[PDB]
């Protein structure tokens, strides 16, 4: 079926929690060995969240390669994301070692580093230009340059130097600081407008490494935003755009990471994300 006529189908009959459950028993399930192993626990912040071993991203480190982190391959679309949890403590090193190794633009935060009263992940840039950040386990060097706060999102210019070879890189820290601590926001407007900042950057094109997104458990707010930027950029490239599939997309997505959208309110604000952005896209 179309999807504005889906939708209102949904709606009107009740029945998005049979939807997603249906999403939930289809999706794949691939081995996560390396992420169990006891070595790996304090790497982890959820135990039931955990990268596919045939997709995680490794560490350039014969040591311990491992970290929280899949590349979500979309080959028709034409994009690559790396979806990732919120740093912990002991994991921001292995953060920016992650962003130097792939050649990343940009990072995309979705969480606030406390929510609900609780740390939902570690403070792992500077909050001011003259304090910068030292990162040992991994000798990178973390400066912020400029900030830029918004209604609903803030930009900062960082700049990440590897002490090792004297190299230095800017990264684009995107952060959107309003989605609320329960549920999912009322119109998409701000999302939708906040995706297209991060389009404009150049940080999700062909000539850099993957941006790098995260949120808590990097499968939740963080599903929410690729599913709804591969729709729209199939919408623009196909013949015939009411032939995009949004479930069969997330399908796709999920053998790459698991759990991607938690629940059946991100599921259904995800359909009006793509709905409302493939309007303003046109021709319009
Ligand atoms: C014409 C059209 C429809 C439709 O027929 O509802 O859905 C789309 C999505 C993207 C671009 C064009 C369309």
């Amino acid at each position: 079926m179309e999807m504005e006529k889906e939708f209102e189908q949904i709606d009107k009959s009740g029945s998005w929690a049979a939807i997603y459950q249906d999403i939930r028993h289809e999706a794949s399930d691939f081995p996560s060995r390396v992420a169990k192993l006891p070595k790996n626990k304090n790497r982890n912040r959820y135990r039931d969240v955990s990268p596919f071993d045939h997709s995680r991203i490794k560490l350039h480190q014969e040591d311990n390669d491992y970290i929280n982190a899949s590349l979500i391959k979309m080959e028709e679309a034409q994009r690559s994301y790396i979806l990732t949890q919120g740093p912990l403590p002991n994991t921001v090193g292995h953060f920016w070692e992650m962003v130097w190794e792939q050649k990343s633009r940009g990072v995309v935060m979705l969480n606030r580093v406390m929510e609900k009263g609780s740390l939902k992940c570690a403070q792992y840039w500077p909050q001011k230009e003259e304090k910068e950040m030292i990162f040992e386990d991994t000798n990178l060097k973390l400066t912020l340059i400029s900030e830029d706060i918004k209604s609903y999102y803030t930009v900062r210019q960082l700049e990440l130097e590897n002490l090792t070879t004297q190299e230095t890189r800017e990264i684009l820290h995107f952060h959107y600081t309003t989605w609320p601590d329960f549920g999912v926001p009322e119109s998409p407007a701000s999302f939708l407008n906040f995706l297209f900042k991060v389009r404009e950057s150049g940080s999700l094109s062909p000539e850099h490494g993957p941006v790098v997104v995260h949120c808590s458990a990097g499968i939740g707010r963080s599903g929410t935003f690729c599913l709804a930027d591969t729709c729209l950029l199939l919408m623009d490239k196909r013949k015939d755009p009411s032939s995009v599939d949004i479930k069969k997309v997330l399908l796709e997505m999920r053998k790459f990471r698991m759990g991607l959208i938690q629940t059946a309110d991100q599921l259904r604000f995800s359909y009006l994300a793509v709905i409302e952005g493939a309007k303003f896209i046109m021709g319009d």
